[PDB]
């Protein structure tokens, strides 16, 4: 029986047995008061004191979220969606600690992707007990807050501030502060990381002032803040705000009074309601995401990183293949996950259309001129892996390079990687490749499972990651140091060097993806 005193009250855990060794888990602690009634909308409010066991031996409710029913019953986009109860109570985080208890272990800390609109920390992919096995740190992963219940913005307003969510990770980052060594763990040695908004969550972590003492170093998978779909305008989230009261009979004068009324509504009329406050959006339109609320985040963010104005530490950042890919058959002309997805000129062209609805004419044709000048014009196709290039460049690609090399301006080390390796148990076709996503179960560890039909290259591969990630967070550089591995080189301006993850050979690159992210950041941004 394993019980940790913690500072609001005692907790239960559970013990795990894992490649014949034990891990002990504590599953859905709490880390917040309830976000509920008139909290609602409010930053998280601290936890009043328990005195009986807090049984931590199940996985929380996952906030309320809109869910991708898409591809019913198919498992590689069903195994996103959630997995435990929607409720507005959902502000609870779990732990994974080594057994036996460390004496002053390396704390990691999960921030899920999900487009800011979805995600839930219990799902099998952010499983935290391979890490804590295999190289003895904690693992640590919380709930926030996403969608209009997360990132509603008034912005001045305290009713509805924007940025719920960034202060739900928030408030769980200083609760592993207060906490943690508790558990064996050392608040010192705190590395956050995450994938897609999740990354973009870091990276923001990185600017906000709250969070400088909270953390030590942070890994950015396929995801920063500075990418086109990760920050709302001020302009924006309040048309989005005032569109939401609208569409839910709630709209008054008195902004505090839409407030007010948007508390009695129940969450599945703000969810039915949240998919249309946009206008023309893209698909997965990112409807009530980060804003500059001048308290998370104090300006611009794109100034702020300019101008050195974040965390000096070391940062890892990477990004896979195929990002775009998974998105193009949510909403293409002419792509399924079912086919082979040759598309026409034409259908390039409307896709364009779908994936860049505000933008001018010219400017879509700039986008076709760079991407349509073939190595072979007769290939059939060219305009399918066009579309997804160009989707993954300006989305993920790009906005991480530059993320990348303007945070390594200011000293400090930064390491990138391109993740390469097509899971050889991927469900969708194989026209998407190396997908948006399918790096997270390598780096928790899942291919170390031999019961789970992984190849056994995928084994390797995912055994020197996870020991990468782990000396990151550890040491602050991300080497394989016994088995005569790659050499890892940092990230300059200048050189640009890159790593590769693959089965294979891993190599040393430099200036990826150059000719294209030049386009996407020099000059698109005009236009
Ligand atoms: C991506 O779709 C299939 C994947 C397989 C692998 C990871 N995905 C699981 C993890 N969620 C994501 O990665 C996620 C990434 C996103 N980026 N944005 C901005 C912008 C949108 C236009 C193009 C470029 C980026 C919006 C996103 C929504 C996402 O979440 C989903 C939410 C509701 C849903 F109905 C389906 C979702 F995905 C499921
Ligand atoms: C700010 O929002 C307005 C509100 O229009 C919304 O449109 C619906 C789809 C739904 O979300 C409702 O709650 C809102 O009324 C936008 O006005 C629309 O603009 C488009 C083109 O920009 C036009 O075709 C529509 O006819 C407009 N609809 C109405 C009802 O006025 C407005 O454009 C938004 N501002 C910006 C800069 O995008
Ligand atoms: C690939 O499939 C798309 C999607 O079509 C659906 O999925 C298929 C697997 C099959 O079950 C179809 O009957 C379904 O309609 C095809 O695009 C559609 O093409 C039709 C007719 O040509 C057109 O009217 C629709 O609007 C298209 N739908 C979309 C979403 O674009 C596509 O043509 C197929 N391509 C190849 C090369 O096989
Ligand atoms: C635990 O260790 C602390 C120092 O941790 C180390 O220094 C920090 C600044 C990080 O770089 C981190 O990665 C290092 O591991 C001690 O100050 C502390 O007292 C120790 N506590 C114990 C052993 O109970
Ligand atoms: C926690 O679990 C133990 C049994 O393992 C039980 O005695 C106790 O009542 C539980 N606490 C609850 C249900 O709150
Ligand atoms: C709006 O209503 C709130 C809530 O009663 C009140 O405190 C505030 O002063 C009001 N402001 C205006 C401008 O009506
Ligand atoms: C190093 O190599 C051995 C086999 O030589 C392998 O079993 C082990 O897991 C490898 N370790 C890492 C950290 O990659
Ligand atoms: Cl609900
Ligand atoms: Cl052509
Ligand atoms: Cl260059």
């Amino acid at each position: 029986d394993i019980i940790i005193a913690t500072k609001n009250g005692k907790v239960r855990g559970m013990q795990l047995t894992v490649f014949g060794g034990t891990v002990t888990a504590f599953l859905g602690i709490p880390y917040a008061q309830p976000p509920l009634g008139r909290l609602r909308f409010k930053k998280p409010q601290s936890l009043t004191k328990w005195s009986d066991i807090w049984n931590a031996t199940k996985y929380a409710n996952s906030c309320c979220q809109n869910i991708d029913q898409s591809f019913p019953g198919f498992h590689g986009s069903e195994m996103w969606n959630p997995n435990t109860d929607l409720s507005e109570d959902c502000l609870y985080l779990n732990v994974w600690i080594p057994a036996p208890k460390p004496k002053n272990a390396t704390v990691l800390i999960w921030i899920y992707g999900g487009g800011f609109q979805t995600g839930t920390s219990s799902l099998h992919v952010y499983d935290g007990k391979f890490l804590a096995r295999v190289e003895r740190v904690i693992v640590v992963s919380m709930n926030y807050r996403v969608g209009a219940l997360g990132f509603l913005a008034l912005p001045g307003n305290p009713e509805a501030p924007g940025n719920m969510g960034l202060f739900d990770q928030q408030l769980a980052l200083q609760w592993v502060q207060k906490n943690i060594a508790a558990f064996g763990g050392n608040p010192k040695s705190v590395t956050l990381f995450g994938e897609s908004a999740g990354a973009a969550s870091v990276s923001l972590h990185l600017l906000s002032p709250g969070s400088h003492s909270l953390f030590t170093r942070a890994i950015l998978q396929s995801g920063s803040f500075n990418a086109p779909w990760a920050v709302t305008s001020l302009y924006e989230a309040r048309n989005r705000t005032l569109n939401l009261a609208k569409l839910t009979g709630c709209s008054r004068e008195n902004e505090t009074e839409i407030i007010k009324c948007l508390r009695n509504k129940d969450p599945q009329e703000i969810l039915l309601n949240e998919a249309f406050v946009v206008p023309y959006g893209t698909p997965l339109s990112v409807n009530f995401g980060p804003t500059v609320d001048g308290d998370f985040l104090t300006d611009m963010p794109d100034i702020l990183l300019e101008l050195g104005q974040f965390k000096k530490t070391q940062i890892l950042v990477g990004v896979n293949k195929d990002e775009g890919t998974a998105f193009l058959v949510y909403g293409a002309p002419g792509f399924s996950k079912d086919n082979n997805s040759i598309i026409t000129r034409k259908e390039f062209q409307e896709g364009l259309k779908i994936f860049f609805p505000g933008v001018s004419e010219f400017g879509k044709e700039s986008i076709l001129f760079h991407y349509t000048d073939w190595v072979d014009d007769q290939r059939p196709e060219n305009y399918r892996e066009a579309l997804g290039d160009v989707v993954g460049d300006y989305n993920f690609i790009c906005p991480a390079l530059e993320f990348t090399k303007k945070f390594s301006e200011w000293g400090n080390n930064a390491f990138f990687y391109y993740f390469e390796h097509r899971s050889s148990k991927l469900p969708w076709p194989e026209w998407m490749g190396v997908m948006h996503g399918y790096e997270i179960e390598f780096v928790f560890g899942l291919p170390l499972e031999r019961r789970d039909q992984y190849t056994k290259a995928e084994e390797i591969l995912s055994r020197s990651i996870v020991k990468r990630w782990a000396n990151f967070a550890k040491y602050g550089n991300p080497q394989e140091t016994q088995n005569q591995s790659t050499s890892w080189p940092v990230f300059k301006s200048t050189e640009q060097k890159y790593l590769t993850l693959n089965t294979e050979s891993t190599r040393i690159m430099t200036k990826l993806r150059a000719q294209q992210c030049r386009f996407w950041t020099s000059f698109f941004p005009k236009v």
